[PDB]
């Protein structure tokens, strides 16, 4: 049997509506031996809120079994360790994993909003670009809205390193060219830890 | 007992007939008391004869790493057709085979396009030249930054990302001294792919 431990969503972090959470996931558990007893520490104290999630029995005669843990916002922030420990009788010994946020000084993400190119305007849809460099860590979240409302047609590329040592990504919404040419107001909105209130939006129209 | 791996040539390889695509057959966990591997290569089932075992390299959990590079026709790649590696050991059960070939679907051509830097980022040192490929299938592709005949270094490319139509999109961001933008340094971005007209485009972005 084996275990991996995931941290938060970002946006769950950084929303006053949501409530994040740290899972840990148990594979190869035998048909044999089902009963996995977690073990959750919060900087090496022991917490008791987890909530086991119901098994689900993979197709090589294993089960999966998660145990999922509530945090909160600013302790996930503050870079508290949190440590499940595994046990079972088809382990030898308990597994332990342990998980934080990722380390090092946040950098605040520059966020610039660039319109179509000129031969795009030959195309009956259109690319918005959101460029976000300059961040760290990478953990962020980007959307995408206008007049109050999402915009459903985005995609966003992963973060990737920059050369020093801080991450960019590119957001690109697609629109009805006729949209841009009436003047709508568009605007690329990113959540991350590190810019003032962990929130900016930017905004573009013709 | 090991394992295989099967690794395609790299997308400007073969793009360019200049160039060498190779497909490479990794075999991992090779013991030390049953080194020997034997490969055969199959091109559409087909077997050929011009692969080359590379040096044996070692592992640092007391095992060998054994690779066999196959140099491959260009068309054949971009025709479709199927790699097979076949890999004997005697510490196998039976030999394992891996097959690769090129992502299936209609090639679609990158539309191209050079994005100057906003107007906010003119406050600092370095600006982003942006260039947008979208489009695009297969995800096989390579971007370049040029300017005045050389080649510009100081750029990343995000990998291809999937876009909701079934093609693809990525974009190049090269970082560049404002000065330079500003004195109205032409820069240009080269993208190869498959579907374009000689496997080549290039576009302009300066001031």
């Amino acid at each position: 049997p084996s275990v991996f431990l995931f941290p938060p969503k970002p946006k769950d972090t950084l929303m006053i509506s949501r409530t994040p959470e740290v899972t840990c996931v148990v594979v190869d558990v035998s048909h044999e031996d089902p009963e996995v007893k977690f073990n959750w520490y919060v900087d090496g104290v022991e917490v008791h809120n987890a909530k086991t999630k119901p098994r689900e029995e993979q197709y090589n005669s294993t089960y999966r079994v998660v145990s999922v843990l509530t945090v909160l916002h600013q302790d996930w922030l503050n870079g508290k360790e949190y440590k499940c420990k595994v046990s079972n009788k088809a382990l030898p010994a308990p597994i332990e994993k342990t998980i934080s946020k990722a380390k090092g000084q946040p950098r605040e993400p520059q966020v610039y909003t660039l319109p179509p190119s000129r031969e795009e305007m030959t195309k009956n849809q259109v690319s918005l670009t959101c460029l976000v460099k300059g961040f760290y860590p990478s953990d962020i979240a980007v959307e995408w809205e206008s007049n109050g409302q999402p915009e459903n047609n985005y995609k966003t590329t992963p973060p990737v390193l920059d050369s020093d040592g801080s991450f960019f990504l590119y957001s690109k919404l697609t629109v009805d060219k006729s949209r841009w040419q009436q003047g709508n107001v568009f605007s690329c909105s990113v959540m991350h830890e590190a810019l003032h209130n962990h929130y900016t939006q930017k905004s573009l129209s013709l």
